[PDB]
């Protein structure tokens, strides 16, 4: 008896639709602002301007996800004890809302942030070997939703990526805003990473469920 690929919040229509736009419009904004035209040496190593739309051409098809658990069918490590817990059985085909503070990018990914409550963390899995990455930072903190990869890059990287942009932040590096969005405030943390906080919080719902490919 076989566990899905991996648990998550799938997000209604509505509300990928919703992320996804906001995303777009975010890539469309970025690629045009001046502070990141000026930086563009510290994202491609390739003078005309980057389309970011184009340039995260493996997306998403249909609804967007926030993944809990990678499970591998049972391969992965700690699936089937992430599998057997109460919360996530109980949980199984809940309604969530989730909240994104931050849409951000990368030379290799770009992505939404998710904050999630308390309840929602119980959902969040306890690994057994833990990522030097995601370590010194608050757990869950790479809950994200991915909305654009770069062409050689797979999409686990999103989560990477978005711990490495909060080990930043950690250590007060983000630095004084470079912008003024209509959504937030514009932050360059440098090496090509990019952070838009958000003046409002976007909720989306999504359902607490598996996929199998």
């Amino acid at each position: 008896d076989f566990l899905p690929l991996y648990f998550g919040w799938f997000l209604t229509k509505k509300s990928s639709e919703t992320l996804r736009k906001a995303g777009q419009v975010f890539l469309e904004e970025l690629g045009n602002h001046k502070a990141f035209k000026k930086e563009l040496r510290h994202f491609i190593s390739g003078k005309e301007k980057l389309e970011l739309v184009s340039y995260f051409g493996k997306r998403p098809p249909g609804v967007l996800h926030c993944t809990t658990k990678f499970c591998d069918y049972g391969k992965a490590a700690g699936a089937e004890e992430y599998a057997q817990q109460e919360v996530v059985k109980r949980s199984y085909g809940k309604a969530f809302k989730l909240s994104i503070s931050a849409l951000f990018v990368t030379p290799k990914t770009a992505g939404a942030q998710v904050v999630l409550t308390d309840q929602e963390l119980q959902l969040w899995p306890s690994d057994l070997d833990k990522p030097s990455a995601s370590e010194g930072l608050p757990p869950g903190s790479r809950a994200h939703v991915t909305l654009g990869c770069a062409a050689d890059v797979q999409p686990v990287q999103t989560g990477l990526d978005l711990l490495d942009i909060l080990q930043q932040v950690k250590g007060g590096s983000q630095g004084e805003a470079v912008g003024e969005l209509p959504r937030g405030k514009l932050y360059s943390l440098g090496k090509g990473r990019w952070m838009l906080s958000l003046t409002k919080k976007m909720e989306v719902k999504a359902i607490f469920t598996g996929y199998y490919g």
